[PDB]
């Protein structure tokens, strides 16, 4: 359950994306369902496990890939 992908589409005003997966899955993942803050997005690498829309396989525990920089809020 650790492959790896790219954002394709963001909606930041949902709150969920789309990524690609290694399988050719073409499926979204959720802000909530992200480990990294939710404040913090870049298209450039994620990392994630294969799943399913939200009516058979759910996601968990994803990330999405730093760029040696952050910062901390309220």
């Amino acid at each position: 359950m650790a492959m790896n992908g790219t954002i394709t589409t963001w909606f930041k005003d949902k709150g969920f994306g789309f990524i690609k997966d290694e399988n050719g899955d073409n499926r979204y993942f959720h802000v909530i369902k992200v480990a990294n803050p939710d404040l913090i997005k870049k298209d450039a690498a994620v990392t994630f496990e294969p799943t399913t829309n939200n009516k058979g396989l759910s996601a968990y525990a994803v990330k999405v890939v730093p760029l040696e920089h952050h910062h901390h809020h309220h």
